[PDB]
This record gives C-alpha cells, sequence and structure tokens, in this order.
C-alpha cells in the first residue's frame, strides 16, 4: 500500500539535515558550506563528466520537500552519495574530501539521536 509520508518523517528529515548543515567544528568552521550548492556547469564541466550523479543539500532539502524520500534509509543514501562524490572527484587529504567524512559521522549521530532507532 502507497501512502504519503507521515509529517513526523518529514520533520525527521529535515531535522536531520538540519543538524548536518549547521555543524561546525572546533574552529567554528560551518562544513557544510561549500556542499550546499553544486558547482556551476559553466564553471566546473569536469565534476558533470567525473560524478555520475551530482547532489548537492540544497537538491536534498528539496527531496524532502518533494517526498522524494520514502524512508531515513532513502535519505541517508542521498547524504553519502554526496559525501562519497566529494571524495570521488576531490583529493585525499584536501579540505573538502575530509569534511565530507566528518559530515557522514555528524549525519549518522543525527539519525541516531533525531529518530531513535537503535
Ligand atoms: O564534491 C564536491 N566538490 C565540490 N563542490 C561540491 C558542491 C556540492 C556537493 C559536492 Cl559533493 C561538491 C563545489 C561547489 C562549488 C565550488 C566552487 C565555488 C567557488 N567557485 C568555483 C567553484 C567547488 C566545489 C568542489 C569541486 C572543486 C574543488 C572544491 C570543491
Ligand atoms: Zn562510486
Amino acid at each position: 500500500k502507497l501512502s504519503p509520508n507521515p509529517p513526523k518523517l518529514t520533520k525527521q528529515m529535515n531535522a536531520i539535515i538540519d543538524t548536518v548543515i549547521n555543524y561546525k567544528d572546533s574552529s567554528g568552521r560551518q562544513l557544510s558550506e561549500v556542499f550546499i550548492q553544486l558547482p556551476s556547469r559553466k564553471e566546473l564541466p569536469e565534476y558533470y563528466e567525473l560524478i555520475r550523479k551530482p547532489v548537492d543539500f540544497k537538491k536534498i532539502k528539496e527531496r524532502i520537500r518533494n517526498h522524494k524520500y520514502r524512508s531515513l534509509g532513502d535519505l541517508e543514501k542521498d547524504v553519502m552519495l554526496l559525501c562519497h562524490n566529494a571524495q570521488t572527484f576531490n583529493l585525499e587529504g584536501s579540505q573538502i574530501y575530509e569534511d565530507s567524512i566528518v559530515l557522514q559521522s555528524v549525519f549518522k549521530s543525527a539519525r541516531q539521536k533525531i529518530a531513535k532507532e537503535e
């Protein structure tokens, strides 16, 4: 039986992503900043050539709003993809690559705290 996303579920998804977006490291840097929006096609076409399924946090929020994720697992898949793409395009040890590893962890913590699924 297909059915709409319960408002409870949508609110959880938004709280989890807000936690990830709002996260600041110990120096006060908001790690999500560069990841909110993809590079433009014009300025970085090689990104769109190398990366099969580009995604940014703007698109993830839109997919929540449009009820494209049907589960926390769907949401996780897109956040993991975002981070995977970062680690695909960017060099090991770069700030962006390292940040993406932290954000994966922040996501997994936020999901545990906010959904309490265990
Ligand atoms: O993997 C990413 N990787 C990058 N960006 C991403 C944005 C959202 C999601 C992901 Cl997963 C990435 C991103 C965005 C904008 C610029 C800039 C914004 C300022 N003018 C030039 C393009 C750059 C980038 C890089 C690629 C180039 C090196 C830095 C990170
Ligand atoms: Zn891959």
